[PDB]
């Protein structure tokens, strides 16, 4: 006898489903020392989340979205890795905790089709204005929580004021010390609402410009006034605030040349170079072994010390720019080392900013233009 | 340290500029589920576009082309409208996206002067044959992508064959199911190349005749063989293939003396005398109707659309037979007799645009050739 | 459902045809950055043009004028050449633009019978007044200009002449207050060039009627030449551009003589040379004259019988060696033996010098006036009905 | 640098002037579809023409011949009328063609003194043989071109043979289809030579008698054999041949009338009835009409002539009168007829038709021969020198 909490188009939101999410938030809230608003408000947000997951889920069904066990495993695997364990290592923990593995996979699957559908649809909707990318192209990390008071695409004065009033009021209590994460859980409409509205740390530059402005002067602990956007009013709380170029001429010992046979050549090669008799690049193209530098006058392009054998790296260490080393023995053999020199995003940036916005906007529409009933 | 990708006459093509276009195509490609050729091919195409944008842009400089802020704003405005927003509504989105408004306008400016110079020059070049217009004058929507294999005005057999060969090969892969939009990005030389070579929907009649022939039998999904034109070889892919009334009324408007009944009773008589032949409708109208602008015109209301008429009136016409007179009708304007009389239900620009595209190709074809360009490595 | 715009004698002027001409002017206008008067005034001009083309065309019918496909091709071919293309190369451009080749040929045809009829009729009516030609034969800076004609009948009335004179004056006024002359031309000119800005192009001041030549001598660039009165009405010219008169042709000729001594199996080069040196010193030392030694040793008939006279010629016609010595000589001076491709000779440079239209200009002027009144008359007497 | 083509007495013939004439014939020739002989033969004729015009022109100088601007204008005006234009209308055509008006007038002037001198001199030399005119008094239009192979007044057998030979040759080519006009321009010596030798339409009667003979049997297209005159040998081609426009059939009537114009004394009813009686008396022998005429006719010039109005064309009469006149049989009498002059009785006596030079023709023929030998002599006795280039 699993009651229905709400009907959502071609389906329902089960009383059980509501409980699970409720408990998830409850525990996670506790295991983090976070105040939760009264179970009344809480249920509401949970519902809103469930109803939405339902809508975008059915959507996935219609447009035939399937997730192969092969991909599923990879996902679970990632959750395992994201949590310091191997698939078995996590599968057991789950077993130990009492969970039926398939039941779990099935949950991760639902999460995956929703993630997919949301991404795919927002894609088929994001809009790129003429010359926008080329325009952006041509032209102190922060940690903050976020609260969104939703507003339709083309709202009414009435709607805008309700929203603004609501937002202002929240900004008030925010400043009078009220628990911001509590408020987020109670009024934020963004994805992160249930999670205290935490965005985490990020570059002030990866944030929409509509915020970049106010967060430049932003001091730790500050509440950034209700910023208006296409999705509604935003409220943020400022929670917290050598390579080397070298070239070497190499000699590798084998059958004919012994370690001394070779070292003696390198002594001569070194002697003729310094005397001007021949040049280093010439000598290298004439003697060096390592193809991939040998005919390149011995050049080894730029690189990092580490990729070099321990004997070699240590050689560079005692060399002066332009200086030539004495012969050096390494795992590869004997070689003359000459030290030359020693030197010590934005588009994805845009894409992600455009995506969050659009995704909000989308769900905004979906939730509105959807058949949903809430039973008692 | 912004390297130079190429030198173009009195100027250069910056490495940055190349990245911007690269990223533009990349995003737009993704946001549209469109395969892109390897970054090598892609850079080439982007280069060709940039080098050209450069040439025709310096050109604009010399012949002193300026775009007043007033026009600019109108342009941006149109882009906003073309995208469902108000100037502010777009200005903010840009802000939100992180763009410096001026840097943006300046981009829109460069696009504008280029658009202008190209148009103007092509104008100063298009050629109208004697009696062509008068000749054309006397004599199934379709969606298709386009790929152009360029060829000089007076090319050599060697050139023509290289071109034909290349075109043939593409048409092959096209029919073996290869992604046409991908090929367009990789080898098309038309303006639309970078955009999959999409032309969109259009009348088969608004296309050059050199194609009208093959696109008549064209079934959806077809690749139309390498058509030869003065600009080179063309390849098209058929992507997809898909009342008023005349009436007259004699009107009476109630006020002080004539009440709604005072009025309706008159119209009963006016109607009764018309049908009995005692007076004619047009006469009755000139003798009683109110609405000047039909009253002295024997009540004629000229031709019009039902909608411009009050709800009561329009509904009246609805139940009236042609030639039939209505009974008195009350409307927002008053009381009136309604008689329903009757009920009725490009090519030169066509030519101009066909001649323009061709000419614009030929133009740039020449400019790119007779221009000093260096491609740094 | 192609309505009739106007009735013309035994034919009509279709609305379709009026659109065609309207569009041709429209495009061409744009393709040239040319202001056009309002479609009302334009339609009028287009009509007049079509009405006339109609008249003169039925005329071709009656007097049976036919254009063979052979000559038509030649004409189309000329348009092609005039436009930098081959018959095929244009035939294709046409195909690309969407036109039916036959439909096009037919248009070129109509254009051709009209041109023929007009020329034939005009020439026929050209008259030569008594003593006119002799009287001319007695008598003693390229320019580009647009033209506007305000029409007037052969024998007009004071009223007509005044309306014309008044309308013309008003145009010269606006012309000088900077109005677009080409716009005015398309709006009022009655000449053939009207619909084309009234452009005549570049031309010698001489190739123009004398009633113009007068004012066009003081004419500064940009000027508007007052309404000149002719038998055809009032004329107005705008001095578009004004350039220099292309230099003539300075072909320089030389008068020379020579005594030719081509060597042979008998006389060697040293023999054919030394012989000269002597045959020369005798000329200088009065022992004998050059022309004497010419008709005496010169091995060039056509020359030797003329005393060695080569007549007047352009130096390039001679052998290079000959031409050369010829360059390093003073008038009357003699050269040493000069070896060329025909033998050896002594060259004396004697001297140096540098080196219908009036009647064609007259007849052209005549054809000009005639053509104008002819149409003036044809149009005037024709049965024309413009449908409102 | 206008060379002299030929010297003529006290003057010359400039190369320019030769070009002018060459060009005039050239244009006119084209504007008429007329073959011209080679420029060589043509130059000759042009020369001969210029030389003659020169001679007769200096002659005009000596005997002081001047043409007033007044008469010149009249002439030019006539060229304008002859050409469907007004003086102004032509003066402009000239301006448009590029000519200097004065230079033009001067050409017309030179043409006029030549015309005068020639006429004056010729008339002076016309002679009338004893009994010639009396002897004359006792005794189908045609269009033809003419060619004259000249001969002196008293030529020699040699001259006459050369002439006869040359003429015969031309009549031959003429008949073998050769262009007659071409021949004319190439050999004719008459004034019309340079103009294809065209004389135009004319009565066979207005021509010299030595032609009238052969031109009576002449069929269109014919070449009339070389006729010998005192001026040389003539040859005519019968260009076209049309009908002779009918004469003029005017009709006259002979009538009598007795005039009774009413007045303050006699009213119309009185002036009418009076007649009715004065008429019945004529019919009933009581009296004769001519009697009642010289008796009551109020029209002297008629009443004294018995009422005879003599022969007159009907239209000369009052309409009423002319009308009764129409409804009358010969010898018949009318009832009283009221007109604008009064009342009268009209008797139509008779009707007849009447239709509508000889010496003018004679004198013209004369002027014709004289003008020919006159030039023949002038040229012959003149100081002429034709230069090569």
């Amino acid at each position: 006898v699993d009651k229905v909490a709400a009907v959502v188009n071609n389906g329902v939101v089960l009383e059980s489903d509501v409980d699970g999410l409720m408990q998830s938030v409850k525990l996670n809230a506790a295991q983090a020392r976070q105040q939760l608003p009264d179970d009344a408000t809480l249920r509401h947000q949970i519902m809103e989340r469930l109803i939405m997951d339902q809508i975008i889920l059915q959507m996935g069904q219609k447009m035939g979205v399937k997730i192969s066990d092969e991909q599923l495993d990879q996902a679970i695997a990632n959750i395992a890795k994201q949590n310091n364990m191997t698939l078995d290592q996590m599968r057991s923990r789950l077993a130990y905790d009492g969970l039926n593995y398939n039941t779990y996979r099935n949950q991760i699957r639902k999460e995956m089709i929703i993630s997919e559908v949301r991404n795919n649809e927002v894609r088929r909707r994001i809009t790129i204005l003429p010359q926008e990318v080329e325009s952006l192209a041509q032209q102190t990390e922060l940690n903050l929580s976020h609260i969104l008071i939703p507003l339709p695409e083309n709202p009414t004065s009435d709607q805008v004021n309700e929203a603004e009033s609501q937002a202002r009021a929240i900004v008030d209590q925010a400043r009078n010390g009220a628990d911001f994460g509590k408020l987020a859980i109670a009024h934020s409409a963004d994805q992160q609402a249930l999670n205290g509205g935490q965005m985490g740390w990020g570059r002030i530059q990866e944030l929409p410009g509509i915020f970049a402005q106010a967060l430049s002067t932003a001091k730790k602990g500050d509440i950034v006034g209700p910023i208006r956007s296409g999705v509604g009013f935003h409220i943020l709380k400022v929670n917290d605030l050598t390579e080397v170029h070298a070239r070497h001429i190499l000699l590798k010992p084998s059958p004919i040349m012994t370690d001394e046979q070779a070292r003696v050549k390198l002594e001569q090669i070194a002697a003729d170079i310094k005397s001007g008799k021949t040049t280093f690049a010439a000598a290298a193209k004439e003697f060096s072994q390592d193809p991939g530098s040998a005919n390149q006058g011995g050049d080894l392009g730029w690189a990092t010390p580490d990729i070099f054998d321990p004997a070699f790296r240590d050689a560079l260490t005692r060399l002066n720019k332009g200086q030539m080393s004495a012969p050096v023995h390494s795992s590869f053999g004997w070689h003359l080392i000459e030290l030359l020199d020693t030197r010590n995003r934005a588009y994805r940036m845009l894409m992600n900013r455009k995506f969050s916005e659009e995704a909000a906007s989308w769900m905004q529409e979906q939730r509105a233009s959807a058949y949903v009933k809430i039973l008692s």
